[PDB]
């Protein structure tokens, strides 16, 4: 349930990351639930949203599918950086901000 | 709080519900803060929007200032409108559908 | 698994929190795995000791219990705010400590 | 049951927060008639502490319960805070109250 | 994602189902979808309900609740009844069939 | 918990499938939990050992890692299949053979 | 791989930890496997040429045979030489390689 | 960082060997912190304790002073002992038995 | 200034957006004779009205001001969320919250 | 609830809880301690007064010797609302416990 | 001159800004007077040429907009829109563009 | 900004009313950065008449303003009186005479 | 890449006219990596001629260029300015400089 | 005055405490006595020797100075070591034992 | 409780500066005695020229370093010496040289 | 003065807990000046030793130590912390480690 991803202030604080950098148009709680269906397309377990290491276990298995990811890849990719921002409460304005904050520790706990 | 208003499955079936009949722009989260610190620039206590029947008493104290209302009235009557059927479970698609189901009530 | 629930620094501030308020016995690694599977006898899903929203979720449907609870359903609750604490980066130094700010927020949420 | 001052200042208290209903003897009559349904004595609501024997027993059905038993149960709360002799205005606060003390108590 | 818990001749089998053992408005795709989100809510997991072992393990926490619980408790277990025998490979016709036959292995399991 | 995944006659099924064709020693409770372990690692969720059509799930997200993986991706690859047609209900000596049954499903499913 | 990178190569480590070099040897059993897997052996010869390889072994490593990240071990050591990152084992070089790979991953 | 030296499946099994051979007491991840901070003052590598070759090797450089060593040189030795036992994954009981396994090994090459 | 239920809850509020440090009454009682010390009325410190007429004061005195200033303004800040009835957990929280009302 | 309010209530915050610490006295001690008492039937009223919070040291001081971790957490609160409200200066709970025991054993 | 401040493709859309929310509309010697005016603050004309050097002479007359004059608010309002339009934020009237400067001055 | 005979006059002043410290070339190159800090033209600390206009920016500042807001603050004041040729010992004899002429003008 | 003086004059630069934000060490990194998607070697940052050969090739793509090559073109200007031993308060001034040096040496 | 610092069963406890690690000789009345005395030399508030917080104080004092003190500021140090593990209750066996369980809790 | 009678009433005469009007109060001496337990120094220290002296020479080494936190305390307790040692100084800088002389 | 990877991670260390601000060059510079105001050898930054050495003699001094004191011996915390491996993220949480390791010696 979306409840269960994010919830109270997090919800609100999705709602101002915009989903493009300059774009008007923001993040909504549609955007929590599909990627939630979209990591149980591929066997992956929803609760890992639930926590900014599960995020980032998502984000480990993902990156080596991106260079010919979809677009339904490529963007839960991008979802799940903006939620680990907000479990990691990291202030993004926008996508492209959470994808520069969530693979600058996806490069640092490489190795 | 916006956790006040709606949360879990009220929030949810909020964002479900589109700002006009047939137009595909569903309501947000920051509509609620906004007919929230609506209600506060009126002196009225923000906690009315919490219940259905906190609600049913916006609607009373704005129903008869609605035909000379402004852009931001008729709007707030709406979201109150639309929070209300939230708070009363009644399913609405948009905004009109809410009306008619909270103003039904209002008689 | 172990590594899922707590790993890194999270496991090790777990072993430098007492058993009891001034026992040596302190945590150890056993206590997650026993937690988890002490969830899993109730139908309660293993994945909300990943975060301390679904820990507070745990404490939520387990306080209706407690006051006619075996020593397992007190030990997991315990244990559970131990749990939360980690979550939440609240030092505290021994079970009561855990229960005292898992059981305030508890309290400060409920209603 | 409530008798003098504590039926008085229930006939103070709200039956939804938001309403402007208040609660009634009825309320009580209706209440003591379920505890028989469960088994419960019916002088428990006399007292705080054997309100909180009542809610003791109840809490672990509020989740999923009916609204009889949830009427049932946030009745108790109001009695409680009444013996509790604790200033509430509706329903809901009661409950908060009521549950707030049940948590704190937990250990 | 309603796939998971209801997939091929067993999704396809729901639908011949009464929810009213004289009625004729069957059971629907969304009312998988609503069992399954119920459950998040007592923390139970939503993948006991892939399976008869984990839908018998559902009305084992749920018949508790049933004599005092509302008619939402009682969807979801009704429902848990009928996700058992299309689990267990049962035919039944109605609501309150797969109801007897769900507890008739309930009972038979209880000791 | 072991539980969970096979249980009852399931559970005394599974120990007397042979790991080798002509083997002796035969499954044991341990190795459900270690395959449930691994599944946590890849981020496959471990309630699909649950359930034959969750089996058939994992089978399908391994099968492309089989030509390079490891050995212990094979075994949690053998052994998922022997999981398979125990919730399946069907009857193998051996590894091999329960392979050869869950992946003949996996083949016809192919499509 | 020529001369001045097979001798900077000969000074990396097989372990982090341990006392044994890369040799040629090491660089013929790669080639030769990456023609069991349809890759041109001439892109071990540039750094852009070991990014492909990368790209396409990455996917399996987490679940590979250890003959697998052998292969894998050993382009991201040749990686290192090409992009002249001075590594003195096969972690430095894993740990720098994939660093590169998820930087340029989008 | 502890977490660099064991981890996973690592981390939990440590937790299985027993401190003194009948005692009840086990190795706890405080172990690895005070042997890896003991190591900064020889100056050993931290990152050795992460590899059983790095095992081995710390211990190469501890062995000529075990005979008349501290109790603090005794116990970061017999620490690294099991470090190594489980970068090599081979099973063991107490301190005595990983002792055995790790000095058999650094006397054997 | 403050009393019982609000007075409880300022000593619910954290100074840093972190630790475990509370405020307390010496920080209102510093408050109030900050206030005496601009010539600022102390009663506004009674009402979210009032207090954010200080607020509206100080802000374009913040990017320049000293510690007493940022306190003064930060403090200011969280008495208006009590005052508005709304809950934060720290110092920030309630800046972000009188500012977003500013 | 405002058991204490004015001046004392600043000076119960300048009251150091363990003598040498520097940890002081908040509200919620105040709060914490007129919800143990009505675990006793005990009026929470009586803590708005020397005289009443008399009453309270004399019904727990024959428990304090044996006294539980959150009896003699109650004793030595009440003596810091003694002090408050009999108008002595005391630095720490030990202090306050000291004048209020005094006081106690003076009056018989 | 006027050209270092807004120029070129920006220039076109300063002269799309109502001075009230009015069909009179900015003009180029509106960017000439604001600059000469902060002549008068010894303030330098180079910070109307970036967004970020804008709000600076936002913060620098802030403290004084309350109790200014008209000269003094005119300036301030002006420097707002010449933001709006450096922040590539569309704004059509001067009062909806100190909206939009002053959201993000008092943001920071 | 400020060289020749009034960088010599600069260096006889004091830092704080009555200690062994006096100004420095330290101070007014701060001073000049602190002053970019602000938007203020750092050619302001050149003349007498800059350094008034400095002033009038920055004195409603003072009652509220940081250590570096007050210093930058007492050093133009300082600065003032060399371009003015005032003699001044130290920095509160400088914001006295600065001040005084700030308040009636 | 820089030491000295030079490394501590370069984070003093202002990135914007009008804000605070100065270079940083990470801002050199990123331009080095950044130069390594042309063929540019990471050394040229290394002397106010080896800049001018930067320059000279990303000049004729600034006016289309992207965020990412502005960016560089005009990190490089700094440091530049940094080589050629010019005081520059932000990365305007800056690129006012190396870009009228580069007119003039035509 | 002796007592005021240890009393009772805590001095019977602190006779316990040897003075070296594997040694048989232990510490005596005196040595809480002298301990004040160095205390007073040092202006340092004798009162602070009766709490475990006010020997914490102690030994925050003292600490910055034992990588070159006196060993008889070692000796000092060392006795509030002990006399904080006693006023703590957490029991030890010698100075070193003391030491390192009042520099635990040092940080 | 520190200084009563002459001596409080021969502290306010004490500028706080050299060269200045604003003098020494009784807050200061209250300050001062809170700075003395903030360290773990005996209050009772104040009171006499003795026991101040006890505290400006524990305190000495740390005045170049320390803050004027400890430069306002080591300066009231300077003054507070010269009241108890019947030197009639005239501001804080004539009492620290008295003082500082006698260490 | 350190150098490269050394000097790259610094600068990912934030001067408050949660603020923003993260350390600089100059705030090395600054202390490796300050400390030649004690005579303490500016060479002892190099090593997390000689930073140890630098944190035993300054210690005593930070209880009732100016800001100046206190904002070189919080510099040194995090210094060492570069020499000793260990990632931190402000200055408080490099204050904690260094302190403790300094207890423990």
């Amino acid at each position: 349930a979306r409840n269960s991803v994010l919830r109270g202030k997090k919800a609100d604080e999705l709602e101002k990351v915009r989903l493009r950098p300059g774009g008007k148009k923001k993040y909504r709680l549609k955007h929590i639930v599909w990627a939630a269906n979209e990591l149980d397309k591929f066997g992956l377990a929803e609760s890992l949203l639930e926590s900014k290491e599960g995020c980032q276990k998502i984000l480990r298995v993902l990156d080596p599918l991106v260079p010919t990811g979809s677009e339904n890849l490529k963007s839960l990719f991008n979802t799940v950086c903006v939620i680990w921002c907000l479990h990691a409460e990291e202030k993004v304005k926008d996508t492209e901000e959470a994808k520069k904050l969530a693979q600058r520790h996806l490069v640092a706990e490489t190795g």
